[PDB]
C-alpha cells in the first residue's frame, strides 16, 4: 500500500511535468495530431538527403493520412513559408503514388491537374503553404519535416 | 509494485535529462515556469497567437525573479522581446491577457509614456527592464508553459 | 493498482516519441550521453559558461563511438565544434573539465602541435578528427548532457 501511494504522487508529477515538456517541445517547429507529431528541421533539402534524415532520426517523412493530419503539416509550411517534401513518390510506378511501405494513400489533397508528371520527371510530391498537393522534381530542395 | 518502481525511477532519471536537453538553448526555468524563445521577431498580435495556439502565452513575468529569467534569454538572442501585458483596454492601465492588474513591474525612467499616444505594449531589454512600445513593432517572440 | 501501471506504461510510449522528435535535427544520442548543439558558434570560454548554467558541459567524446555520433552533428552543421577539453593548466597535456586525462583521442595527423604557441582548446573537424585550437576562436557550440 504504502509504496503505492506515494508512487500514485510520482507518477502524477511525471505526468504534469511531461505535459508542460510536450508543448514546450513544439513550440514552434512540431505540431501534434492525433498521436503523430510533425516536427521540421526549418531548412530545405533534396528528397533522398531529407528522406534520410528522418529515417536516421527514428522517423519518415510528413506522411498526412487525413485532411487534419495535412492542415496540422500545412501550419509549419505556412510559419516558415516553404513548400516542404511528403514523403509518397510514385517512382517504382509511374502514376501510382505510395508511402514507404509500398501502400498506396489512403488520402490525398492535389492541386487542380496534379500530379501531371511535368518534363515526365516527377516523382516526389510537395505541400503548398495553401496546403495543396504537387508533384515535384526530387531533385529539388524543400523544407525538411518528418514526422515521429 | 516493485518492478513499476523501477519503471518509475528510469522515468524521472530519463525525464530529468530530456528536460535540460530540451531547455538548450532556448529555455529558461523558473519555478514551474518555462519561458522559450522562437528565436525570431514578430508584430504583436502575431506573437501573441503564436503563443496561444503552441498552449501557452506571450511571456509573463510575475516577479524579479522570473524577469530575471526572461532577460538571460533576450540577453542571449540579443533582441527585445514582447510581454503578454498591454493597455488596450483602459490608457494608463496594463493588465495580463485575464484582465488581471500587474502583480509585478520593471519600468524603465518614465515609463510606461504613451509615446504618440501610440503605444499599448509592452518590450522587454536586454537590461530587463520594461518600455511601453507600438505594438506593430516587430520584438523577439518568447512564450511561457 | 493496476491503474498506475497502465499509466507508466503509456508515459513511457509518449516520453519515448517526444524523446525522437527533441533529437530532430540538433541532437544525437549515443549510449546514455546526449549531444545537443546550440547551432551558433561562441569562443571557448563562452561556450563552456553556456553548457555549465544548462547543467552540462562541452562535448567531451570518450570512444570511438561517441566521437562518431558528434561528428554527425558537426557534419549536419558543417562547422567544427569546441571540445571540453584543454592542456591551460599543463601545455601538452589535455584534460577534461574535472582534470582527468584524456581516455581517448582522434587527433589528425601532426596534432597536437600548439600551433602559435598558444593553442590550449580542441575542435572537431567534419572529418571527425580532432585539432587543438586558441580558445579565443569561435567554434560551434555542441553540449553533452
Ligand atoms: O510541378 C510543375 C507544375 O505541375 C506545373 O507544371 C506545368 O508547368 C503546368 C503548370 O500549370 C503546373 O503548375
Ligand atoms: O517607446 C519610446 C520611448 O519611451 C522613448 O519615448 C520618447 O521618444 C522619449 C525617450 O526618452 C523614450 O526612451
Ligand atoms: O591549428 C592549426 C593547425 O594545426 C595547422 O597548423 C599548421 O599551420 C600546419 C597545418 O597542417 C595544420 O592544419
Ligand atoms: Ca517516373
Ligand atoms: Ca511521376
Ligand atoms: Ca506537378
Ligand atoms: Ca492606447
Ligand atoms: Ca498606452
Ligand atoms: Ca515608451
Ligand atoms: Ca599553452
Ligand atoms: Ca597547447
Ligand atoms: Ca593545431
Amino acid at each position: 500500500r504504502q509504496q503505492v501511494e506515494a508512487l500514485q504522487g510520482q507518477v502524477q508529477h511525471l505526468q504534469a511535468a511531461f505535459s508542460q515538456y510536450k508543448k514546450v517541445e513544439l513550440f514552434p517547429n512540431g505540431q501534434s495530431v492525433g498521436e503523430k507529431i510533425f516536427k521540421t528541421a526549418g531548412f530545405v533539402k533534396p528528397f533522398t538527403e531529407a528522406q534520410l534524415l528522418c529515417t536516421q532520426a527514428g522517423g519518415q517523412l510528413a506522411s498526412p493520412r487525413s485532411a487534419a493530419e495535412n492542415a496540422a503539416l500545412q501550419q509549419l509550411v505556412v510559419a516558415k513559408n516553404e513548400a516542404a517534401f511528403l514523403s509518397m513518390t510514385d517512382s517504382k510506378t509511374e502514376g501510382k503514388f505510395t508511402y514507404p511501405t509500398g501502400e498506396s494513400l489512403v488520402y490525398s489533397n492535389w492541386a487542380p491537374g496534379e500530379p501531371n508528371d511535368d518534363g515526365g520527371s516527377e516523382d516526389c510530391v510537395e505541400i503548398f503553404t495553401n496546403g495543396k498537393w504537387n508533384d515535384r522534381a526530387c531533385g529539388e530542395k524543400r523544407l525538411v519535416v518528418c514526422e515521429f
